[PDB]
């Protein structure tokens, strides 16, 4: 996250880190035994580590859980990056608590003006290098269908909406990939994509998460 703040430790606990022997990439929690994050995040050997601030230091109140099982978006294309959207399943239930606790899944999804909650451990600089330890949010607005598409000609579907700042400074980075965009206390958006960081006129790409309640309905209940 680019021009961000701190959260504040567990502020925001339904934010998982997936862990290949280092944080790779974010996730929400959705119930007590699933994640949703991106496909792009997909790989083999995922420990989900839930209850983080400081994704470097044991702070008491993590639960480290391996993924049994990985479900990639049937329609997901890798090259235009359509339907990045991924359901991880724990091999045991999470503890849900106050500093541990899952995101609903949205019944509508949200308007351009909405205000929303974008978070993660990703890059922090729009041009070289410097990575958090602690979790970092943003809040952002997701902008119009028009204005997104005016920022990536011939890229956006309708499987993605552009949340941020067209003049620049504040955005999701590298490392916030599969984390959360949460409006109202519902998760709406996936970080996917953009051009750069923080970049003017390149805002992010976010998954648009109301379209998939139903697969990840239907998923969980037979999985
Ligand atoms: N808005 C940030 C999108 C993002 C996801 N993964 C990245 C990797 C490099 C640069 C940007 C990104
Ligand atoms: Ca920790």
């Amino acid at each position: 996250i680019v021009g961000g703040y701190t959260c504040g430790a567990n502020t925001v606990p339904y934010q998982v880190s997936l862990n290949s022997g280092y944080h790779f990439c974010g996730g929400s929690l959705i119930n007590s035994q699933w994640v949703v994050s991106a496909a792009h995040c997909y790989k083999s050997g995922i420990q989900v580590r839930l209850g983080e601030d400081n994704i470097n230091v044991v702070e008491g109140n993590e639960q480290f859980i391996s993924a049994s099982k990985s479900i990639v978006h049937p329609s997901y294309n890798s090259n235009t990056l359509n339907n990045d959207i991924m359901l991880i399943k724990l091999k045991s239930a999470a503890s849900l608590n106050s500093r541990v606790a899952s995101i609903s899944l949205p019944t509508s999804c949200a308007s351009a003006g909405t205000q929303c909650l974008i978070s993660g451990w990703g890059n922090t600089k729009s041009s070289g290098t410097s990575y958090p330890d602690v979790l970092k949010c943003l809040k952002a607005p997701i902008l119009s269908d028009s204005s997104c598409k005016s920022a990536y000609p011939g890229q956006i579907t309708s499987n993605m909406f552009c949340a941020g700042y067209l003049e620049g400074g504040k955005d999701s980075c590298q490392g916030d990939s599969g984390g959360p965009v949460v409006c109202s206390g519902k998760l709406q958006g996936i970080v996917s994509w953009g051009s750069g960081c923080a970049q003017k006129n390149k805002p992010g790409v976010y998954t648009k998460v109301c379209n998939y309640v139903s697969w990840i309905k239907q998923t969980i209940a037979s999985n």
